[PDB]
């Protein structure tokens, strides 16, 4: 029920301010709760549109600690939107991987392990919202309705979110071991 | 993306000793990490046969904070095993529900919410192991090879495991609101 495959962490990024657009780093520390100093770090978070069964603002466990996208799927989004490129930073990703053209399909329960031993527990698909779409729009202001275009074309290829299962440091270019749940 | 369903918490149980076998409680407190005082309580746990991508004993995040089974699937296990009954306690369950068919199939990402607001985040199917099988065998000494029969017949209907998404108290008989993912 565990099929193993090797992939690569092409880029690492952190949201060190209130902005969700991340900035590239040569290294990141993964600890329980996520990336220390990152916008989504912590044991808890406030409920929002992603957790509609809770009243907005309700304090709940922070399930979306780390955001991952694959270079292949980002290129796929770019093509579908008719734009030259889509940067992981614009989507607020913390890790951009290569060698995973179907990353979004990685089932919950799967693990992604780094050379240091740091490990991520897959918490499923990251549903596309309008915000990143509006960010993409700002980079191509001469192209109409890109925000809604993102929400439409990114569905199923916008990446996944994970919880930190084991602490450890991660570095740019790290070869990763994916344990795909079956 | 979410389907609402209603179920009922028929029983609540805690493992207050070193044994995973639980005992009925009229009330339980859910907090991040599970049930305070319970054998499986904690933000972390030690890796075992269930998390083979880690060496045994490795400290990792505890995604198996609360275990749930349904009265209906326990009856199903009993039928397939040829025994009068299978108690949630013997499987080390913390919550026994009724009113929701195929509990084990509840998708990861689903939410189970109690009247007090206490909420559980589904972390998937609970794989059956030999231990509860040995407990069952001890209650039916006249029955042969029940331990192995349990692992065999309980597969796919042994319940689920969850993490606590929102703290709160839960009581026997509580009506629960289930948000089924997909
Ligand atoms: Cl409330
Ligand atoms: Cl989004
Ligand atoms: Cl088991």
């Amino acid at each position: 029920m565990w099929k193993r495959m090797t992939a690569k962490a092409e880029g690492l990024y952190i949201a060190d301010t209130k902005s969700f657009v991340t900035k590239q780093m040569d290294k990141l520390d993964f600890d329980y709760g996520g990336i220390p100093g990152d916008l989504h770090f912590g044991l808890t978070k406030k409920a929002g549109a992603r957790e509609p069964m809770f009243s907005r603002g309700t304090e709940i466990f922070n399930r979306r600690q780390i955001s991952i996208v694959s270079i292949e799927e980002c290129n796929e989004i770019a093509l579908k939107m008719g734009v030259p490129r889509i940067l992981p930073e614009w989507l607020g990703a913390n890790v951009a991987v290569s060698g995973m053209p179907d990353l979004t399909s990685l089932k919950e329960g799967s693990r992604i392990i780094f050379p240091s031993g740091a490990a991520l527990l897959c918490e499923g698909e990251n549903d596309p919202c309008i915000q990143p779409g509006e960010v993409i729009q700002s980079y191509y202001p001469d192209q109409p309705k890109l925000a809604s275009a993102f929400v439409r074309h990114a569905l199923g290829i916008r990446g996944i979110v994970c919880i930190v299962e084991r602490p450890g440091a991660v570095y740019t270019g790290d070869e990763i071991e994916v344990h795909s749940y079956q």
